[PDB]
């Protein structure tokens, strides 16, 4: 494919390699601040792909750092005019552009309530840098495609590095170091999502569990954004509590399979909706040696290239 | 009338809630003093399905009315990854009609083991959640026999509101709770809003709301999946523009959840935008009755529950027992 989306997606391994080297000192310093600060919770501020990145941070910081983590509801402030008690907590503002006024207004509120504030932004110069305490630059470069690809993976890579520095888990440190090579391997692997599966498919469900669910939300957003498919992401545990009735009528399901602690639970539910008659399409990791916490990113890196081709086959310009 | 268990159970909700608010006055008054002494750093909500969606209502409620960060637990953190969180000094509310899902129970045990003050809002008095937590607030909705929750969700919201009124002691919230049965009854008596003809030939749609209206939108979208087999997805009307709005390029049905609260201005402006872009709009509203803005979401929903029961019949689904569902689901 010759779209901006695919071209930008293919630069993600090398954009991240430069990011991990360039940010090593920044995130090394931040991890010690967090080890001293000992945040009571982490609140994520962002929209769209950045908000989905925050769902990844929830699983990351709760599993790896034991810190309760969640997403802000911007309307609480911008519509209802309320402040939250955020003293003793960490606020992470995620924004590729980093200049939208809604985003800046919530950063000011978070700082005014006593939170330690960090921003993950692609433009380090934007005025958000004057509000927050620490800026971690995404270093993804300009994103010209409508669909975020590299800027999302660079958000995850920054979150993983902050997590590796903060917790100091050496296993997680090696996974972050292996990220560029793992992503490059994903780019070179064979396609998984093929357009023939998605012909005449107006809506579908993306099923995942754990980190795989967090990446499902981003896959679901991309299916909407570049394929005009009404795709909705569910945890495979949550799907059984009502939504599974849609499998009684024809339903396509995109299965996000991650080889981590969640695998056992997740495959049990994939078998169930399969017996119930759903048309499964299986996404999985791209190489055998990939660390479980990094496997979600490689799956997405592969999906980004494959979904660009699916968009073209459906007559949509993903850009 | 649909003669379904779902509709019948939904119609008992004003009386069930009136009885609940009066029976729980003592326990909820005590909990409010506990919360004023405990001073929670945050509220974490544990639940699935309609109970998880009720927790989204609690987020807007406790954040707007008490300034306490509020959010949903990811049970897999505990039940699959086996981690305990640092929860000392935080409040954990387990919401469950049945009180038996194992991911829910494992997450309650880990919250209790982590030093959090734990509260359960549960309908089934016999459920094992009562043996893990510190305080139980009985929902007092009676047995719910339809698979689709109606009264038990409204009773969850009514308990969350009473807890808020007792904890904050805001006279607005106290008046809102005092007025709730009458608002629910008025909604039961109001004219139907959602009609089956609006949803025939709709395989998927978007529910749009903002604030508390977004919170009830998630429950509406689940009901449309659960009893109408429609792929309904709920979005905030702020969030919808960041990508999902692309679905308006083809024909797209949109269910508009309109709440006459602080969110009204932003929301109606965005409804007008997706209308101009070519979306097929369907409007739900709080009923004409003079409703407190914080009770308006519940009243809209009380109306929707009865009306959706008729949509289910018209689409050939038995809302009481949809083809692939149990009342007590275990994950
Ligand atoms: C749960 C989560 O990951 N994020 C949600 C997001 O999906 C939603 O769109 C937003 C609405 O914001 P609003 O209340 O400002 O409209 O609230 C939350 O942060
Ligand atoms: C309001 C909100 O964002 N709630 C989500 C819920 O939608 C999701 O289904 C669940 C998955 O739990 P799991 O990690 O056990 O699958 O986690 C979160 O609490
Ligand atoms: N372009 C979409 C993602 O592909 C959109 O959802 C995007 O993530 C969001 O609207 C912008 O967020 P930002 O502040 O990170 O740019
Ligand atoms: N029956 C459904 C709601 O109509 C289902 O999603 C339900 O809410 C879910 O299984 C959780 O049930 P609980 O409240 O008994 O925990």
């Amino acid at each position: 494919t010759n779209t901006i989306m695919e071209q930008e997606a293919r630069t993600a391994p090398q954009k991240i390699a430069e990011q991990l080297l360039a940010n090593d000192a920044i995130t090394e310093s931040l991890g010690s601040v967090l080890r001293e600060f000992k945040p009571k919770f982490v609140m994520i501020v962002g929209r769209g792909s950045s908000d989905h990145a925050g769902v990844f941070a929830k699983y990351l910081f709760e599993i790896e750092a034991s810190i309760p983590t969640f997403a802000a509801a911007p309307s609480v402030a911008s519509v209802y005019g309320k402040t939250l008690k955020l003293a003793g907590g960490l606020v992470i503002v995620i924004s590729q552009s980093g200049r939208s006024p809604d985003i800046l207004a919530q950063a000011r509120m978070a700082k005014n309530a006593g939170a330690f504030c960090v921003a993950l932004v692609n433009d380090e110069t934007a005025p958000i840098k004057d509000i927050v305490d620490v800026v971690i630059p995404l270093r993804a470069g300009e994103e010209k495609a409508v669909a975020a690809t590299k800027s999302y993976l660079a958000t995850l890579s920054a979150l993983l590095q902050v997590a590796a520095k903060w917790t100091q888990n050496e296993s997680l440190v090696e996974a972050v170091n292996s990220l560029p090579q793992a992503l490059q391997a994903a780019v070179d692997a064979e396609p998984q999502l093929r357009a023939g599966s998605l012909t005449d498919v107006k809506n579908l469900v993306v099923l995942g569990r754990g980190f795989g669910y967090a990446v499902s939300k981003e896959i679901a957003l991309k299916l909407k954004e570049v394929c005009a498919i009404h795709a909705e992401a569910f945890s495979s545990a949550e799907f059984l509590h009502g939504p599974v009735t849609l499998v009684e009528k024809k339903l396509s399901i995109l299965d996000v399979c991650i080889r981590d602690e969640s695998y056992g639970s997740h495959v049990e539910q994939i078998a169930n909706v399969k017996q119930r008659g759903a048309n499964l399409i299986h996404l999985h990791q791209t190489s055998a040696d990939i660390h479980p916490r990094i496997a979600p990113l490689a799956l997405l890196q592969r999906f980004y290239i494959d979904v660009a081709a699916v968009a073209i086959a459906l007559g949509i310009n993903p850009d």
